[PDB]
């Protein structure tokens, strides 16, 4: 996250972090036994981390539970990142309590100017590189379609939304990608793709989770 704050510890308690040796990608838990993250995230190999504030020190509020199964969307393009959704397992339930929590999935999709809440361990600068320890946060808003397809031509689909600041300065970015976009208390977003991070006229991509819940239930009714 570029031009955040620090989120305070496990004030974003459906965040997780998806661990391979290291921290990789974001990930949002969506019941007991479900993360929802980006397809372009996937690893195999994945344990999900739960309660966690700072990555790097055990602090006391973790949760360590390998996946058992990961489920990429069925129609993910990993050369547009149309469909970047994914569904991880976890081998056994997480006990849910106030550090560890799931986030609603919507009924509705968001509206443009709503004011979302992005979080992640991913870098902190424009230009250059600083990954924190600490979980970051931002607001930022949903922008208009017709925004987001003008500021980037050709490669907008339906399944996707812009949200940022035009002029720069504040934005998702590297290793925040399949982590959470939550507006109005529902995750609507799924960090997906930008052109570079915070830089004027290229606002974030993010998966629209709205088009994915019949998709979303019916899998982990099935598995
Ligand atoms: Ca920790």
């Amino acid at each position: 996250i570029v031009g955040g704050y620090t989120c305070g510890a496990n004030t974003v308690p459906y965040q997780v972090s998806l661990n391979s040796g290291y921290h990789f990608c974001g990930g949002s838990l969506i019941n007991s036994q479900w993360v929802v993250s980006a397809a372009h995230c996937y690893k195999s190999g994945i344990q999900v981390r739960l309660g966690e504030d700072n990555i790097n020190v055990v602090e006391g509020n973790e949760q360590f539970i390998s996946a058992s199964k990961s489920i990429v969307h069925p129609s993910y393009n990993s050369n547009t990142l149309n469909n970047d959704i994914m569904l991880i397992k976890l081998k056994s339930a997480a006990s849910l309590n106030s550090r560890v929590a799931s986030i609603s999935l919507p009924t509705s999709c968001a509206s443009a100017g709503t004011q979302c809440l992005i979080s992640g361990w991913g870098n902190t600068k424009s230009s250059g590189t600083s990954y924190p320890d600490v979980l970051k946060c931002l607001k930022a808003p949903i922008l208009s379609d017709s925004s987001c397809k003008s500021a980037y031509p050709g490669q907008i689909t339906s399944n996707m939304f812009c949200a940022g600041y035009l002029e720069g300065g504040k934005d998702s970015c590297q290793g925040d990608s399949g982590g959470p976009v939550v507006c109005s208390g529902k995750l609507q977003g799924i960090v997906s793709w930008g052109s570079g991070c915070a830089q004027k006229n290229k606002p974030g991509v993010y998966t629209k989770v709205c088009n994915y819940v019949s998709w979303i239930k019916q899998t982990i009714a099935s598995n």
